[PDB]
C-alpha cells in the first residue's frame, strides 16, 4: 500500500460548509473522479457543531454496544457495526439530506436515487486488518455495468494512518472478472496481486468535516487502529430506486422534513423512539 | 402472421416433462439469449388451464363493474389478477420445475416470482402501442436480463383472438431516447428496428408457457373473436430487483415458502381480495 500525508489532489474537492451546490465545472470533475477512481474526498463540508454531537453520541453509546452478548463485527476483531442514534435531536438535514452529496448521487444514479443506510463503523484500539472486500457486489458475474450505489462515509474524528483511516483501491470499482468475489464480498487473492501491480492501494488522513463518496463496489479494507481512542465513522449508501433494500427505521418526529424532500430516503417512520442498539449490515 | 409457433423459438414438451436434459436446456437458453422469447408447448394439463380459464371468465363481471376499469394503454385490454384461493393455486403454475430450471440458469438460484396477474383481451379491443413491460436499468447501456415474463394462455391463442405480437431480438436494444415514461418504443426506433428484424405473431395452443425477457418489445392486438382471451402472467426477477410482494393466503404458505423455487410473497390470514387489493392488512 501507498501511505500518503494528505488526501491526494486527483481524488479531492475542497469545499466550505457554505457551498450548497457545485458549479458545473466542479460537478464535472466530481463525476470524472467517481467514474475513473471510484472514490471522491470532499473536504470542509460539515460544521464541527454537527460532527462534535455525532462523535459524542456514538462514543457515549459504545459501552452499551460492547456490553451485548454478541457484538456485531465486520470480518475481524475491532471493526464494530454501530448505528448512530436516530433521536430527532441528532438527525441533521446537512448529514441525511446533504445538498452537495445528493447533487452528485442524482447525477450518477438518477433523481430517484435514495439513501437506504444510516449506520456506522466503530474501529476499536487494537483492531485487526480486514480482508479486502466490496460492500455491495456487481449485479452479474463477468459483466461491466455502471454504478447502482454510492457509499457516503462521514468521519467523526480526524482519520490518520495511526487510528485506522480506510485503505482504498482506486479504479477497482469496474473490475468484475469471473470467480473474483466470495459470498462475503472478499476479493480473491490472485486478483488482489494482479491489481496491486497496476494500481496499488492508498491510505491517507481525512480531516473531520470531510465526506467520502465512493462506488459501493470499490475494493477497500478496515485496518488496525493503533491509537488509544475508538475511530467512529457514520455511513450512508445511496442506491438506484430499483435496488431492493430494507428501509431505515426513523422516528415520525422527522417525517415532516425527510418524507417531503426531493432527496429521497427509503425510510419507515415509527411512533416514538427506534432502538438503534444482531445487525443486518455486519459481515 | 404464421400458422404455428416458429421452430426457432419453440420447444415441444408434455406435462410429464419435469426437467430438460442439458442439450434441451442449452437450446432454450440460446433462444432466450438471441430472440428474447421462448415458446414451450404442451407444458400444462388442460385440468389446470380449464379451472383458471373458468375462474377468470367468472370474475370478469366484478372487474367490468368497477368505476374505472384497469386498462393497458387502449380499450379492451383489461388488467385482471387470477384468484389466489388455495383451490386455484397450482404448484405446476406458480412453481413450474421447467420454468424455474430456465429462470435459475438465466437469473440465478435466488431469482423469485413477484407477479401473479393477468390480461383479459375483450372482443373488439384496440391495438396497443409497442412497449416493454420492464425497462432497462440505465439509459443507453447494454446489460444482461434481470427479469423473465412467464405468460400462460388460458385458451388457444389465434391470429383472430389476439395472440400477442413479439419483436424478436428487441430485448437487447437500449439506445438513448428509445422509451417514453410508459415503456412505449419511440416511433423512429420502431421503424429502424422493423427494417432489420420485423415482428411476428403466431397461434399458441393452450397448455403452452411463453418465457420472454421482460424488456422484449411486444403489443396486445385486437381480439376479433366472440370470446374474451384470458392470459395469466408471472414475472421472475433477480433477488436484488425491488418489487412489492404477491399477497397469498397462509393456507399455501406450507408449499410456497418451503420451495427452492422462490416467490416474493406476503402470507395473509384468511382470503385475499385479488381484484381490488382492498383486504384490511
Ligand atoms: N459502507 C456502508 C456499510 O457497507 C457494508 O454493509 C453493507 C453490506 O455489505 C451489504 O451486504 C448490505 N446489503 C448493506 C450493508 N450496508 C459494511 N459491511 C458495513 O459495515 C458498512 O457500514
Ligand atoms: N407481463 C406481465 C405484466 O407486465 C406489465 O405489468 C408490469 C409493469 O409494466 C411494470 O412497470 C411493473 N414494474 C410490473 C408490472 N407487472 C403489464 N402492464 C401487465 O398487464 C402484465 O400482466
Ligand atoms: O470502518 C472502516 O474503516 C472500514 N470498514 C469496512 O469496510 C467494513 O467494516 O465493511
Ligand atoms: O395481452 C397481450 O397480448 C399483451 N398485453 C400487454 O403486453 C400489456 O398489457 O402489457
Ligand atoms: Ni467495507
Ligand atoms: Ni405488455
Amino acid at each position: 500500500h501507498m501511505a500518503l500525508a494528505a488526501p491526494p489532489g486527483e481524488l479531492t474537492l475542497a469545499l466550505t460548509p457554505d457551498d450548497k451546490t457545485l458549479d458545473p465545472a466542479s460537478l464535472d470533475r466530481a463525476l470524472a473522479i467517481l467514474a475513473e477512481h471510484g472514490i471522491l474526498v470532499l473536504t470542509g463540508m460539515l460544521r464541527t457543531r454537527l460532527t462534535d454531537q455525532l462523535r459524542t453520541a456514538m462514543l457515549d453509546d459504545l459501552p452499551e454496544v460492547l456490553r451485548q452478548q454478541d457484538v456485531p463485527t465486520n470480518f475481524v476483531p475491532g471493526h464494530v457495526q454501530q448505528d448512530p442514534p436516530v433521536r430527532e435531536s441528532l438527525l441533521f438535514p446537512d448529514v441525511l439530506l446533504n445538498p452537495v452529496v445528493y447533487q452528485i448521487t442524482h447525477a450518477v444514479l438518477g433523481a430517484d436515487a435514495r439513501n437506504a443506510v444510516y449506520s456506522g463503523n466503530m474501529n476499536l484500539p487494537g483492531s485487526h486488518e480486514q480482508p479486502v472486500h466490496l460492500d455491495e457486489p456487481h449485479l452479474w458475474p463477468g459483466i461491466s455495468h455502471p454504478p447502482y450505489c454510492l457509499c457516503v462515509d462521514v468521519p467523526l474524528i480526524d482519520f490518520t494512518l495511526e487510528n485506522g483511516s480506510t485503505e482504498y483501491w482506486p479504479g477497482s470499482h469496474v473490475l468484475n472478472p469471473d470467480e473474483c468475489y466470495d459470498e462475503r464480498g472478499c476479493v480473491l487473492p490472485a486478483e488482489l496481486e494482479r491489481r496491486r501491480a497496476v494500481a496499488p492501494p492508498v491510505r491517507f488522513p481525512i480531516p473531520v468535516g470531510s465526506v467520502v463518496i465512493r462506488d459501493g463496489r470499490l475494493w477497500h479494507r478496515g485496518v488496525p487502529n493503533l491509537s488509544a481512542a475508538p475511530r467512529p465513522l457514520l455511513a450512508m449508501t445511496h442506491y438506484t430506486e430499483w435496488f431492493d433494500m430494507p428501509p431505515i427505521q426513523l422516528p415520525d418526529t422527522v417525517k415532516s422534513w425527510v418524507d417531503g424532500s426531493d432527496r429521497h430516503t427509503h425510510a419507515h417512520f415509527v411512533a416514538g423512539d427506534v432502538d438503534h442498539l444482531d445487525h443486518p449490515f455486519a459481515v
